RNA sequence: ACAU
DNA sequence: CGATGT
């Protein structure tokens, strides 16, 4: 219904999927970059919707913060909920470095606790989540 | 079908 | 138009 303006907005951008992958989130009342991952040159959509919402978490626990998390993929959503990334991208020399994040990305979801609400951003209703690529 |  | 996902 509302929009929890007190809250991290995640987001990917790809050129190609799968091809080049980056992230970032942005504080979704302001729009304030918080963080941006540097680009990752062969991955899926998915894993870099899904590596967004766990480096937000891992932002928020390390500064002490209780807001929630927007993501737009319910994919990802699920993905971290179940702590496990069902990709089906090959694993190969080209893919070893996303891989690499995404394994070691489901390892801290395995050896860390978190109370983050992970929320639907409900783009039929608001528009494109604020950290949105534009592309 | 839904979400990207 | 194509691809990634539940
Ligand atoms: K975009
Ligand atoms: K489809
Ligand atoms: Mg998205
Ligand atoms: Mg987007």
């Amino acid at each position: 219904e509302e929009i929890i303006w007190e809250s991290l907005s995640v987001d990917v951008g790809s050129q190609g999927n799968p091809g080049i992958v980056e992230y970032k989130g942005v504080d979704t009342k302001t729009g304030e970059v918080l963080f941006e991952r540097e680009p990752i040159p062969i991955g899926t959509n998915n894993m870099g919707e899904f590596l967004a919402i766990v480096h937000g978490l891992r932002y928020l626990k390390e500064r002490n913060s209780r807001k929630p998390i927007y993501s737009d993929s319910q994919t990802a959503i699920k993905w971290v909920k179940d702590k496990k990334a069902k990709s089906t991208l090959v694993r190969n020399e080209e893919t070893a470095l996303i891989w690499k994040l995404v394994d070691e990305a489901e390892e801290w979801l395995n050896t860390h606790t978190y109370e983050t609400p992970i929320l639907k951003w409900q783009t039929d209703k608001w528009g494109a989540i604020k950290a949105d690529y534009g592309r």
